[PDB]
């Protein structure tokens, strides 16, 4: 597959640069994002003696080992006046002892580490991610407790704080460990997600580990007693007995939890057929230029494919039938994969083309790459009279039911039932992704702007009373600036709905580690609903 | 068990009184939610030739059957200006044709049937039940699509309007029957769950499915069409093909759906050994007396147990050890019950017993009840260097693990990690009731207005500043309003956290048609993590 | 089938007056072991408040229903100059709340209820038959710990003490109920049983349990502390929490453990066809004069087959071929059973028949019961070169497979090959009954006296030395009275090789106890080795 | 103690879950003796080691490398527990209790028993009864005794202990791991 781009052609050097602008901001977004909460909390976390998170993780992790981190602009503006780097908590998928593991480690520099709504999220999201594709989970335990003033969104509901400790209980019955590390305080439910560990380690001095802190037990009871004296290594290594091992420091913890795992007996066994790997034959960054930053523009996601594929060679399925849906086998980093992606118009003929390539692919036992860049379904008289709600339906049961792993990327706009039909988050994909320049809503700004503007116009009318263009024109505009700002991909990132927001060359690398990942859970057959014929 | 209590006291005549005017308040304002949108909307409703929506569920259901509704105060007060009845939408577990089946109706007179972002969740919440205890699914589709104003709270995330029908094709997988009556206009979104479900019917005129409605057609195509001929039943039902049976009006169309249901071919089995019913001994209503609306004042547990089990006959185990919890076995409606109820400060003992009793339920597939009335866990040193965290995890992991089928009901406060141990939501019971002199958040609002009182104090004096015995008051002051406006039974229903808030008169009568919905499934064997012992 | 005896054939007189005198015999017998220690002991031991621990299984079991004893004779005569009734222990199978349990109860008026060699092999085998049959079994604890003089019996070995606890942990991870009644002193090993139970119930002052005794604790320690305040059922009950129920007293006790078994949730299931029961066409006191006790003589098997099986209804299978055999299809309570019975020495052709029957009954899941009267198998050259090793192996090896309920009644001898051919004791028949006539050992005691007197008569000739006639009978005479008293059912019960010695006119009732036990367990497809053709 | 069996009981599940052979090194002295210790339910905690151990499906192999005394014995994969293999050394003892106790238990039972019948026993007397205990221990505890009768697989040289460990895990692996189901955790 793929052609070489005209880099002389005004559009591509036009789409080159407004495509270049967007990862340059979303670099030097993340490099402040880097420094979590700030120099003075940075300065005094380390005057304790302790690590800083991110140096935690390089440390715990084989020596040059890849990490990928996900969700790193949870909490991005989200509230109105608290700066929340990456919502106070890193996650990521790493290799420890040869074993890919989820690392989930509070960030003590920003809010104390306290438990923010968007950072209970984002560990659950964690959580989800390490059951579905048998990752053990490495807790480096740092914490404040729950944000007291947003109690009501982290404490009751089944997705809150609560259903943090039921994951850890889950996966220990499935035999995927549990390991956590206590390197600083852990108070009220802090203290149980060590105890809930199947192997725990706590450092000397800085862990501490009470279900009632020394404010609740002098309010109480009367008594001053300091933290180490109530938790500490000590007392629950020697003689509580809530700690597994004893660690001198951050460095010997994390020393420690390697060994840890490396005693976890697991070897990964790979239920697919494996070929050697090989680059694809254009380069990555020709992205830029392909794609733009115009969702109006048109491109071949074929293109796309071209870019990220081993050796760009791809054996598309019905290419002549339903042409606006691409589907066919590929191999990326030696993994069979089907890939189906969007090349315009959602049609009768597509969603059948879509339904019959998911049967195939899971009959086989082959994992699923969706790429999204849709602009809804075929509107007419004709195509509802033959049954387009039923064609796009057949594609929703049959993307729902796949027992294959489903990885999920928007490279363009993602409205309406079109985000369904292409496995959207409420599908449970194992892991979703998007470009810097998508957009994502129920539908489409301009939509739903022109949609008022017929009913009001219509409304108009009926009451006997006149809507001007000038009219027209106020009630448009601010619906507009409102799907403009919800549909940006910061505003989806930060609330977890993604998994990140990834620069376009960096997606065959992405998609490579995301697929290595999920093959460490086996793949089980599928069993489908009834096909509405 | 039981005794009979002073109703001359006057500690009785309070409590009776307290409670009486909780219930007859909670009363009336379903009264006035069981009225949806209003007499206009009702009227106009009505003037169509449609029923009313509970109108439909009456005549669906088996003539005389009790129907257990199901959040009904979803919604309520929880949009600053708008008011919606129910969430726009009635779900609950009664009769059809012998068989007990999930009803989910949307409510037409309430904003049209626009699907705020609470409709979602109930709906979602409705699934969740039906899947869990295989119960089939009748949707009385009557709906007006997603609410735009609030379109990023409805469309994008996992648990959004996606996963509505992300659960149809799993629940149709595992032959749980989809059944779709389409009795009125459903558009985008709501015309795939017509074709989403097993079988479908449509009414004749009311009925009306396509995926872009006659406003987008217009815009996109520039073409004026009827949503009868877009849509209609004549259109699906003999040339789209997406209607399976075609009706005259909502009272065909009911009888249609009995028809359906008979079709099943399922008959119900029972796991668990049964004996003849008995009533309780003594009256339900004398629960007003004991129990009262003041949370400060303690009552014993097994007088609750006495008015609800058959014969208020117990078995307890355990009784002398960790008395401040109870254990033991009973029978409601003749059905095999495990009751753990709070009596107390939970300790360690408390603890250890729990999480023995659970495995005994477990090994011999016994339904577990939970009666949370908790006040927190104890505080002191010695507790915790006795490691109460371990022995409070413990609990949490055998009641997450645990398979048997799982009601709560929060009788008193709930407060902290004591609401996961006793099977807080965050813990998929079947189940989860609350009485109207409940309160559930994080801490107590005195504990959490304390701890800031001696945190604020201590503050001062480092700065060397003074805090007044009225700066003290004006610091408590907001925080204590703040935790009773937020851990009211209203608030928490408002938000779905539970099924619903019943009438302690009503108790036995709700776990007796709970326990019989979630006897549906077969019982699975208990995996349990590792005991950190 | 069936036939009227003679009743003035001299035969029949003696056979009767000889049966009648065996059984007599036994009878009076178990009357003398009926009363354990003795008056002193039983007086002692009612005067501390206890019950006798024959009345104790009085009031566990239902009002009327029988009660299967099991070993009455285990040690009889055992040790040379101790008598230990029952082995210090009773064990059998009742009806507890309906439900078919196994009752284990120390004897403590025997030797203060200590452990002889005996009493270890009896208690295993009553955990044998409960785990094959899926039994609750029930723990009357009253015990002295472990008779130190004969240690090295009691202790180390893998049938030795310690595989109690070990049988005990097995069944409850099968959801075997294992119930503790602490009714008096445990101590060291003891102490466990009430520890390793799901649920336990203990005596408010009869009830003792400690690891170390008070003795151990002087000598250990040099403190001096009662029985009670070491053990005691408030220290368990209360604060060390070992007791799961506090008894006031024996009547107490065994009233809480029927309300114990009637919480387990089970109800037995039937794998196996039923027909109504209806009364063999003969009386069973004609047994006596049928049989006698003359092993030289001769009697057709059918005669007892037609006096114990359901209206005297059998249907042979190959009745003309290998006639020494009888095999055959009958019904006893209703059960579905298959007969094979010994009717003179085994031959090739006997051995195959039994092959193929044992394939029918295992195919169809039918019990299989056995009649043992034996005298070898057939010796000559040419039964050699045609391989009747090779058939009788054929036997053996369906027999040892087959995996339908097996319950073997030796009513003869039992020699050699052929005792392990119809299902002896090393073949793990369900039960094991023998009548008061039987004979076991390696071979008849004629056949190793002859033997002998061959062999010396050979060798002295060998020798060049004479042995005369009377050498011959001073030879001869030690042999014949050691195979005597060693193959007496007394001798073979007093050590547990059988499960009990019965009346022959119980015959019918004892099997249709032991099937109706043996059925509370599913019947698992049997697998069977490769048929040597 | 009560903390040393707990702490047995934790690490079993995880070998358990993980699908890890146990080896288990027997030098046993008796459990902790003291009015404290029954009363926080000694016997408690040392019955879930036994039912942990027991119901491991993991392999199992027991060497006896001292004492093996008592319920100790039970707790630490003995014979009657189904261990794959049980080897001891020359130097290993095992019965019932220590000889020791034997004869001081016996010592104080007959003193009292003396006292309360008014007679007196002398120290001679005290000597008399132990003697003949202490011998009776000694033979039937030596590993000769022992393994003369099958309750071992064998009695090996201390420096060939690693050679025999290797040969006897590596036989017990033939056959597949299963999972392993646990019993009722008295907690």
């Amino acid at each position: 597959l793929g052609t070489q781009p005209d880099l002389g052609s005004a559009l591509y050097q036009e789409n080159y640069k407004q495509m270049k602008a967007l990862v340059n901001q979303l670099h030097e977004r993340v490099e402040h994002i880097k420094l979590g909460g700030g120099e003075k909390a940075r300065a005094l976390h380390i005057s304790r003696g302790k690590l800083l998170p991110r140096e935690r993780i390089d440390n715990l992790i084989d020596p040059g080992s890849p990490f990928l981190e996900l969700s790193q602009f949870a909490g991005y503006q989200l509230y109105d006046n608290e700066e929340v780097p990456g919502g106070g908590i890193i996650t990521g998928i790493g290799r420890v002892s040869g074993v890919e593991c989820m690392i989930i480690a509070n960030d003590a520099t920003v809010k104390g580490g306290a438990y923010y709504p968007v950072t209970v999220k984002k560990q659950l999201r964690a959580q989800e991610i390490a059951m579905q594709n048998r990752l053990p989970c490495i807790y480096l335990v740092d914490s404040g407790g729950a944000y007291l003033p947003r109690q009501a969104d982290v404490f009751p509901d089944r997705d809150h704080f609560g259903r943090t400790f039921y994951n850890q209980a889950i996966m220990s019955s499935k035999n995927i460990a549990q390991i956590a590390v206590v390197m600083g305080s852990c108070t009220a439910g802090g203290a149980y997600v060590p105890a809930m560990a199947d192997e725990n380690i706590i450092v000397r001095k800085q862990g501490t580990i009470f279900l009632a802190g020394p404010p609740l037990v002098k309010a109480a009871t009367g008594e001053e007693v300091s933290a180490e004296d109530l938790g500490g290594a000590d007392l629950h290594c020697r003689k509580s007995g809530v700690s597994d091992h004893w660690a001198l420091d951050d460095h010997h913890a994390l020393h420690l939890t390697r060994k840890v795992v490396r005693n976890l007996n697991y070897q990964k066994k790979l239920d697919v057929t494996i070929e050697p790997s090989e680059e694809p034959l254009f380069p990555a960054d020709e992205l830029y230029g392909i794609v733009g930053a115009n969702l109006k523009r048109s491109f071949d996601v074929r293109e796309v494919i071209a870019r990220i594929v081993d050796g760009s060679r791809f054996t598309e399925f019905k290419a002549f039938y339903g042409d606006t849906l691409v589907t066919g086998f590929a191999r990326i980093f030696g993994y069979p994969v089907g890939i189906v992606g969007n090349n315009g118009v959602l049609f009768s003929e597509s969603a059948k083309k879509g339904t019959h390539f998911v049967q195939l692919c899971c009959q086989r036992n082959i994992p699923l790459l969706f790429l999204q860049n849709i602009t809804g379904f075929m509107v007419g008289r004709e195509y509802e009279a033959e049954g387009i709600a039923k064609d796009g339906a057949k594609m929703v049961a049959a993307v729902a039911c796949a027992q294959v792993p489903k990885i999920t990327l928007i490279i363009g706009g993602s409205y309406g039932a079109g985000n369904y039909g292409m496995c959207g988050r409420a599908y449970s994909p194992r892991f979703l992704y998007i470009w810097p320049n998508a957009r994502i809503s129920v539908m489409g700004g301009e939509q739903a702007a022109n949609v008022l503007a017929t009913i009001t116009k219509d409304q108009r009318a009926r009451e006997g009373k006149q809507f001007s263009s000038a009219d027209e024109a106020a009630l448009k505009e601010p619906i507009i600036k409102k799907f403009e700002e919800e549909g940006n991909p910061y505003y989806s990132s930060a609330r977890v709905w993604d998994d990140g927001i990834i620069d376009p060359a960096d997606t065959r690398l992405v998609l490579g580690l995301s697929f290595s990942a999920a093959l460490n859970a086996p793949i089980e057959k599928t069993d489908f609903g009834i096909f509405r014929m």
